[PDB]
């Protein structure tokens, strides 16, 4: 038996490897132009900026840094998903909370996350994590970040966990934390919901990818967001037939 | 029923598209800063240059120059995955061959990849294609090209397809040719083969991820050679178990 073809190409190929390799080397060249100039906005929005018109919080003379998410962002979540290739029970919240608490043991740096955390520290610029894993295993989660080469996360200063406020998976709240105290230059993520809840709890397959090319959200892919792949589990596995195939570009073979 | 999830990703998801867009937005800057000063080195790798010890052809006074695959990352061929989704059958070789003849009216682009285009070309950048498409059905690709946004593709000049050389799906012939008489700043595709044939023939699974680590071979990736997603086909869908989860990264829930 084979793998799932997105593990195959997530976790197996070195196409996704140097797709990953490509967005931290973007990231890294983007930051390092931020830090000789600094910027005024930074690249997390301000509460109430829509989707329809985006506008960012100041950067102003805060602390510069980077924020990023964990799972399939920086860190390779290999044992849990080798657990779902095995059962096909992808989606069970029993067995991810087991994997928060003991993973730390089966986790591995997305290609090039490792060196970059480190080209970010030694260019002064603090790495902010926030992700959706719980609060109550924050202390598990810590040490599979070191585990994985990803430096020191402190809960509370560079560890933004789910259950931190009163909103569940949705991460403005944090980002907003985090704006407030830092000038963020660069956000990393592998899902929408990484960048902003306004791409979720809503807007269909189809509305959400027309978002990412709103001209002023389209401009931040690759030069303040930066994207990494995710074709095996998240809010990029959805749709039917008539969202992922329009009508106009069907075809039949003879 | 829902297609696969590989395609819910690709052609669905807002996930991919922000992934393609940053990919673009990196190989247009880079461009730029190619355009205002010319370098030594192409992105084409020199004959005998093996992933050991990695060197690339000079670029001289030649005229510069972007080589690009065609499928899945100019151009999305929607019309023929739909099929495959509706079928099972994927691979099929009398499908495709009848896909590359039929295929312009179900042709988009990949999100971005027009404007690059445009961009390339106000930039003064010839826009050169390295497809597998086959040279027989060179004129329904160029009007495919067309559909898509893409420009003007023209067979022998700015369009090399499989066939024109006595080498088959081998493209290091062709790019030798494009390198011959441009100077290659930047080559774009989605799977390693478009960047050279000695990721492939021989290479397992985990040679050829290891292989897109090689230090001479990570400065390329949004440097030089630039990629983008394909969880659907292609040789980033390989390999099993052991390949795609290393054994010391395993873990079982309880
Ligand atoms: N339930 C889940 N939670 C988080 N990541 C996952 N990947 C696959 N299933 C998941
Ligand atoms: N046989 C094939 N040739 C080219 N692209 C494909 N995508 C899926 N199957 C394919
Ligand atoms: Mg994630
Ligand atoms: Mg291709």
């Amino acid at each position: 038996e084979t793998p799932p073809a997105g593990m195959q190409y997530l976790y197996g190929s070195g196409e996704a490897s140097a797709l990953s390799l490509q967005a931290y080397q973007a990231l890294l060249a983007h930051v390092a132009a931020k830090v000789k100039v600094r910027p005024a906005d930074s690249v997390i929005l301000a509460e109430g900026a829509g989707l329809d018109d985006p506008r960012f919080v100041p950067c102003g003379a805060k602390p510069l840094a980077a924020v990023f998410d964990v799972d399939e962002t920086v860190m390779l979540n290999i044992g849990y998903e080798y657990h779902a290739a095995r059962t096909g029970r992808g989606f069970d919240t029993a067995a991810w909370d087991a994997w928060e608490r003991t993973g730390e043991a089966a986790v591995a740096p997305v290609p090039g996350a490792d060196r970059m955390v480190r080209a970010l520290r030694q260019m002064g610029v603090t790495v902010v994590f926030n992700t959706n894993r719980a609060a109550g295993n924050a202390e598990p989660t810590v040490r599979a970040i070191k585990a994985a080469g990803l430096g020191d996360a402190v809960h509370g200063q560079t560890l933004f966990l789910s259950g931190d406020d009163a909103m569940g998976s949705r991460k403005d709240g944090r980002r907003a934390t985090i704006a407030a105290r830092y000038c963020v230059i660069a956000m990393g993520g592998d899902q929408l919901g990484d960048f902003s809840d306004l791409f979720n709890g809503g807007p269909s397959v189809t509305a959400r990818r027309a978002a990412t090319m709103q001209p002023a959200i389209a401009q931040m892919w690759g030069n303040g967001w930066f994207v990494l792949p995710n074709p095996v589990y998240g809010s990029g596995l959805k749709g039917g037939f008539d969202e992922v195939f329009p009508l106009d570009k069907r075809w039949a073979a003879p």
